[PDB]
């Protein structure tokens, strides 16, 4: 059982005290992290720093996002007249101003498409076109400062304003659908595919908060009326709901409570199961359908939970410091391999969770990498147990793996290495692996073969 590592830890002495915003890369490879301090600076996936900068401006980050190429990071700040988006291999800077000189309140880059949105105070949306940098503006569509925004695999921009108006917006600015009366104000706007048994259907449905006290459902198949999910009195103010799985909602309220219920309509009306967390108050919740985690902030303590049993995973817990305070912004990876936590004092952490290890097979004979820093061969010759394994010493991780009847086969991005155990002959005693031959490509290397005396290397167009 390989614990919560805590790789990397950065305290408010480069992030600044406060709500900081954290941006993955959609590689799941650089991190981009902002506090107070104004500084802007990504971190590699273990923690080290890579490209840093400084706004210009005074005012915290409200909107921090990664491009759909990752290329560029959009920055708009605290009432700005303006927004900044930054280059991080370039490191280079462009302004964009916001008409009329109106002050900042949201942006959203679609994560699919190269359309970025801003709304501000006066409810204008701005449509940035990145391949021509092009400003579209829209007028009218809120009659209010806008509060909440999101983006869908599709593409399509949802954003509710305070005159509890959701409207959603297509790549040509076309808006689909008209003003939505909904009862109460609406906010946490996310994209779920629907519970539906016909598995035919588009993620279309648009889940938000009602004034942070209800769930609001809204659906495009039928036209129906959005639907007004009610929690219990006990669950008091809702913190924040995640949706896991083929259309389920977790939600964490105030007094440590979580509630589980399915998306489907006919059973969204009952709550399906309840569970008791903590006794004093909760931070967040976050969830991870790859590794299958449900990850619960509360008290200065990560709690991970099952979602199918409901089990709670008390070997994965984690102990935050307690002058990180309230834990404001938890995610993991997009695959989960790797875990990020903000709180309310500025502080970042990061932590190890799944790390998957690649696993290659010759005749009778398997590999498992285990931790990153070597890699263990195992053989399987007997019948329900396992021979000693062998380790072999690595510098670089790979992410391809092949095993040969002597060698073993290491392949990174264009780096091949070797490694040998004795010397032919018969094996006997195992030796530790041996830096043979180092190998660079031009090209990528796809795919890695090895037989026992030859070896076989793809590139995207040439063996």
């Amino acid at each position: 059982m390989a614990s919560s590592k805590k790789v990397f830890e950065f305290k408010d002495d480069l992030n600044g005290s406060g709500k900081v915003l954290f941006s993955w890369s959609q590689d799941c490879s650089y991190i981009a992290v902002c506090g107070q301090s104004k500084v802007v600076y990504v971190l590699d996936k273990r923690g080290r720093k890579l490209k840093e900068t400084v706004l210009k401006s005074k005012n915290k980050v409200i909107g921090l996002e990664w491009d759909k190429d990752q290329e560029f990071l959009a920055i708009l700040q605290e009432n700005s007249t303006c927004f900044l988006l930054w280059n991080v291999f370039q490191n280079s800077f462009e302004q964009q101003d916001l008409e009329e000189k109106s002050k900042g309140s949201f942006i959203k880059w679609s994560k699919t498409h190269p359309v970025l949105v801003i709304g501000t105070e006066k409810g204008i949306l701005y449509f940035y076109n990145k391949k021509t940098q092009k400003k579209i503006p829209t007028m009218g569509k809120h009659s209010k400062k806008i509060t909440t925004g999101d983006w869908n695999d599709e593409g399509l921009l949802i954003t509710g304003s305070e005159e509890k108006v959701l409207t959603v917006s297509s790549h040509n600015s076309d808006s689909k659908g008209e003003s939505i009366t909904v009862q109460h104000e609406p906010s946490n706007l996310q994209w779920a595919r629907q519970k539906t048994d016909d598995r035919d259907s588009s993620q279309r449905t648009i889940t938000a908060i009602l004034s942070n006290k209800s769930i609001l459902m809204y659906d495009l198949n039928t036209k129906k009326q959005p639907l007004e999910l009610v929690y219990e009195p006990k669950y008091g103010k809702i913190v924040d709901y995640q949706l896991f799985g083929d259309g389920y909602i977790v939600t964490g309220f105030t007094e440590g409570y979580v509630a589980h219920v399915s998306s489907h309509l006919y059973e969204l009306r009952d709550e399906i199961q309840s569970k008791r967390i903590f006794q004093s108050s909760l931070d967040a919740l976050c969830t991870n359908d790859i590794i299958y985690k449900l990850a619960v902030a509360g008290e200065n303590q990560i709690h991970i939970y099952n979602l199918g049993t409901w089990e709670e995973v008390k070997s994965q817990r984690i102990e935050l410091p307690k002058a990180a305070g309230n834990v404001t912004k938890m995610q993991w990876a997009n695959n989960g391999q790797l875990l990020v936590v903000a709180t309310a004092n500025g502080h970042l952490y990061g932590y190890l969770t799944s790390i998957p290890f690649l696993t290659s097979t010759y005749g009778s004979i398997v590999s498992v990498l285990s931790s990153f820093t070597e890699v263990s061969i195992v053989d399987t010759s007997r019948i329900n147990q396992i021979q000693n394994v062998s380790s072999i010493n690595l510098e670089t991780e790979p992410g391809f793996l092949s095993l040969g009847l002597y060698h073993l086969a290491a392949g990174i991005n264009n780096n091949v290495w070797y490694y040998l155990w004795l010397d032919q002959k018969r094996n006997g005693i195992i030796k530790g692996g041996e830096m043979i031959q180092k190998r660079d490509y031009l090209g990528s290397v796809k795919d890695i073969r090895l037989n026992e005396f030859w070896a076989a290397v793809l590139t995207d167009g040439k063996c």
